C-alpha cells in the first residue's frame, strides 16, 4: 500500500523529536522545551523536558498527554487505521480540553509536523478556573503515571480523529485526580489521510529525573500501542 509505505518511510527508524510549549495557567506563564527521539517500530518515545522559565507552576504529570501520537505502534494488521502517520509530513493539529475534576481545565492547541528530518510538536496551553491551592496549583500530585487506554474514532466532519478518555493522576494522600480529556485532530495538508475504524491506544509512561539536572524538568519513557476492537 503506497499510503502505508509513505508513513513507514518517515517513521521506520529512530526520529529526533523537539517539543516547545508556551503555557498560561491562571496567569502563571511558563515555557517548556523538550528533546528526544521516537522509534514507532516499538511505539517508543524517550524525551527530556525542561521548564525554561523557572519553576513549573503545575505538576509535570498533568502535561504528559499534551507534550506525538504518530510514534504509536500500529500493528501491521491495523496499518490502514493510522491517521497520525498518514498526515505526515505536512502534519496535523491536535486540540484538547482537559477537565480536572473539581478543579480547572486546560485547553491546548498543538501542531505536529516534520521540520526536515525532525518531528516537531508546537503547543499553546491555556488553563483557567484552577484552585490556587488545589491539587494542580498546590502541587499535590505524585510524580508517576498510571497506564491507560483511550478509544479513537474517526471524525468525518474534520477529516480526522476524535477521542475522549480519562487519566487518573495519583494524589499524594493516596486519592486520585481525574483528568477527562476531549481531543480532536485534523490534518494540516490537503492530501488524503487514513480515517480509522474505532480502536484504542494503550499507553505506559515512566517518569524519572536526571540526577545532574538542577532545572525543573521531566525525563519520560513512553510506549503507545494501537489495539482492538476485539
Amino acid at each position: 500500500d503506497p499510503m502505508v509505505s509513505k508513513g513507514e518511510e518517515l517513521f521506520t527508524g529512530v526520529v529526533p523529536i523537539l517539543v516547545e510549549l508556551d503555557g498560561d495557567v491562571n496567569g502563571h506563564k511558563f515555557s517548556v522545551s523538550g528533546e528526544g527521539e521516537g522509534d514507532a517500530t516499538y511505539g517508543k518515545l524517550t524525551l527530556k523536558f525542561i521548564c525554561t522559565t523557572g519553576k513549573l507552576p503545575v505538576p509535570w504529570p498533568t502535561l504528559v498527554t499534551t507534550l506525538v501520537l504518530c510514534f504509536s505502534r500500529y500493528p501491521d494488521h491495523m496499518k490502514q487505521h493510522d491517521f497520525f502517520k498518514s498526515a505526515m509530513p505536512e502534519g496535523y493539529v491536535q486540540e484538547r480540553t482537559i477537565f480536572f475534576k473539581d478543579d480547572g481545565n486546560y485547553k491546548t492547541r498543538a501542531e505536529v509536523k516534520f521540520e526536515g528530518d525532525t518531528l516537531v510538536n508546537r503547543i499553546e496551553l491555556k488553563g483557567i478556573d484552577f484552585k490556587e491551592d488545589g491539587n494542580i496549583l498546590g502541587h499535590k500530585l505524585e510524580y508517576n503515571y498510571n497506564s491507560h487506554n483511550a478509544y479513537i474514532m474517526a471524525d468525518k466532519q474534520k477529516n480526522g480523529i476524535k477521542s475522549n478518555f480519562k487519566i487518573r493522576h495519583n494524589i499524594e494522600d493516596g486519592s486520585v485526580q481525574l483528568a477527562d480529556h476531549y481531543q480532536q485532530n485534523t490534518p494540516i495538508g490537503d492530501g488524503p489521510v487514513l480515517l480509522p475504524d474505532n480502536h484504542y491506544l494503550s499507553t505506559q509512561n515512566k517518569l524519572s529525573k536526571d540526577p545532574n539536572e538542577k532545572r525543573d524538568h521531566m525525563v519520560l519513557l513512553e510506549f503507545v500501542t494501537a489495539a482492538g476492537i476485539t
